[PDB]
């Protein structure tokens, strides 16, 4: 699938139930991974916009090449059937 390789970060708690787990389920049938923690396995991780990172967590991200993203990447990811550019949707830009 499409996100075959991919270990996904999820930063996602402000978001609908229906949602989250929609989140995880595009993910899981879609190749992909995901995990709650942030670790240097993580090749993404995926922030809704109430969600924030402190500066640990930022360090982190930098020093394991972690992609900061927001929930758009996945969805519109599915919709059109292909791993899009996830430049296009960090949030920390």
């Amino acid at each position: 699938g499409i996100f075959a390789n991919c270990i996904f970060c999820l930063k996602v708690k402000y978001l609908p139930q229906q949602q989250q787990q929609k989140l995880q389920t595009d993910i899981k049938e879609n190749g992909g991974k995901f995990s709650f923690s942030l670790n240097p396995q993580c090749t993404h991780i995926i922030l809704d916009n109430a969600d924030v990172l402190s500066q640990y967590q930022l360090n982190s991200i930098q020093k394991n090449h972690v992609h900061i993203a927001n929930p758009d990447f996945i969805w519109k990811s599915i919709r059109e059937k292909r791993l899009l550019d996830v430049k296009n949707y960090d949030p920390y830009k």
